[PDB]
C-alpha cells in the first residue's frame, strides 16, 4: 500500500507511486525521473494519465512502451493547469529529465516535492523565489554530516586529465566507465571530448541516450567499439575479472584498461581530497573510484532548506529506522534554530 510521504495533500495526485496497483482516489501520477525505484510498475498496460518532463515521457513512449495517449510532458518553469490545480516543474540537477514539482493547492496552501535532487544556488532564482512553501518534501539521501563532497566540476577536472594523461603515455590503453541507469553522462562525454573519440556502447544503452535530446549526440555517442577508445560498460562489470574479458574482446587492439566507476560516495572523502585519489591495480588494469554524486552534500541540503524556510519538512529518503529518522529531525531542528525560522 502507498505510504504517506507519496501523497499530495487535498488533491488526487501520487508522486513516484507505481509499484502498488491502483492507488484509492489517485485521479493522477506524477513521475519525478525515470530511475526504477520510481517507475517501478509502468508499462504498455498503463491506463492512467502520466505527468513528467518531456524527456522522462520520450524514455517512457520508447523504453517501456507506454501508450501516448497516456502520457502528459509538461514545459519546466511553466505554469500549467492540471485536475484543477496549478503546477509547476523545476529542474531538479539530478539526471537528465528529472524534476522538481511545485503544487498550488485551491485552499493556498503551496507544496514543494525535490524528488531525487542535487541543491544548487542556482535554484534561489527559479519561481521557487516568488512565493512561501509550507510543506517541503525533501530528498535526504545523505542527511549527515559525514557526507561531504566536491563539486561535479573538479571531479570531471581529476577524470579528463587522469584519461589524458594515461593514453598520452599509451595510446593503446582503452578506457572503460561504468554504468547503471541514466545520468552521469558527463564523465564519459568529457573523456570522450578530450581525446577526440566517440563513446561506444550496445544498441541498448545507444538507444536509451538518444530518447535525452543532448545537444550534438549523435557527435558523441556510437555502437561501433572498433573505432572508440572510451567504452561504456555495465556497473556490475567493472571489477578485475569483468575488464580482463572485455579486454580479451577487443582482439589485442589494446594492452591496458583505465576504468571509472562514479560512485555517490565512499568514506574516503573523510581522510582524502580529490587530487588525492589512487586506483586499485591489478595486472594492466587501473580502477578509479570517483566522487560523482547527482544528490545533495549534507551542507548543500542544509543551505537550501535554511534558505526556503519551509512551515514543515517530509523526509522522503532513509525513512524505514527510527534511528535515521530521529537523527534527520535532530537535523531539520537545529537548522531551523539556526536560521531563526
Ligand atoms: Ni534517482
Amino acid at each position: 500500500t502507498c505510504p504517506f510521504y507519496k501523497k499530495i495533500p487535498g488533491t488526487g495526485f501520487t508522486v513516484d507511486a507505481f509499484q502498488y496497483g491502483v492507488v484509492e482516489g489517485c485521479t493522477a501520477y506524477f513521475l519525478t525521473h525515470f530511475h526504477s525505484d520510481h517507475y517501478a510498475g509502468l508499462s504498455k498496460h498503463f491506463t492512467f494519465p502520466v505527468y513528467c518532463s518531456e524527456i522522462t515521457g520520450n524514455l517512457l513512449k520508447n523504453k517501456l512502451h507506454v501508450q501516448e495517449q497516456y502520457i502528459h510532458p509538461l514545459p519546466l518553469d511553466t505554469e500549467c493547469i492540471v485536475n484543477g490545480v496549478k503546477v509547476v516543474l523545476l529542474d531538479a540537477n539530478h539526471c537528465p529529465g528529472a524534476v522538481m514539482i511545485l503544487f498550488y493547492l485551491p485552499n493556498g496552501t503551496v507544496i514543494l516535492h525535490t524528488g531525487d535532487f542535487r541543491a544548487d544556488p542556482s535554484m534561489e532564482r527559479s519561481l521557487l523565489a516568488d512565493q512561501k512553501v509550507h510543506m517541503l518534501y525533501l530528498d535526504t539521501t545523505y542527511c549527515s554530516p559525514e557526507y561531504t563532497f566536491p563539486s561535479q566540476q573538479e571531479v570531471i577536472r581529476f577524470a579528463i586529465n587522469t584519461a589524458f594523461e594515461a593514453v598520452t603515455l599509451n595510446p593503446h590503453a582503452l578506457v572503460v566507465c561504468g554504468t547503471y541507469s541514466i545520468g552521469k553522462e558527463k564523465v564519459f562525454l568529457a573523456i570522450a571530448d578530450v581525446l577526440g573519440s566517440k563513446v561506444g556502447m550496445s544498441q541498448e544503452k545507444y538507444k536509451t541516450l538518444q530518447c535525452l535530446n543532448i545537444p550534438e549526440i549523435n557527435s558523441l555517442i556510437t555502437t561501433d567499439m572498433c573505432s572508440s577508445l572510451v567504452h561504456l560498460l555495465p556497473m556490475m562489470q567493472i571489477n578485475f575479472k569483468g575488464l580482463q574479458s572485455h579486454l580479451k574482446k577487443c582482439g589485442g587492439k589494446y594492452n591496458q584498461i583505465l576504468a571509472f566507476r562514479p560512485t555517490g560516495w565512499t568514506h574516503s572523502n573523510k581522510f582524502t581530497r580529490i587530487a588525492d585519489v589512487i586506483p586499485q591495480t591489478k595486472g594492466n588494469i587501473s580502477i578509479y573510484g570517483i566522487p560523482y554524486s547527482e544528490h545533495s552534500s549534507y551542507l548543500e541540503m542544509k543551505r537550501f532548506v535554511q534558505w526556503l524556510k519551509p512551515q514543515k519538512i517530509i523526509p522522503t529518503v532513509n525513512v524505514g529506522t527510527w534511528k535515521s529518522r530521529s537523527t534527520m529531525e535532530k537535523y531539520f531542528r537545529e537548522w531551523k534554530l539556526e536560521a531563526g525560522y
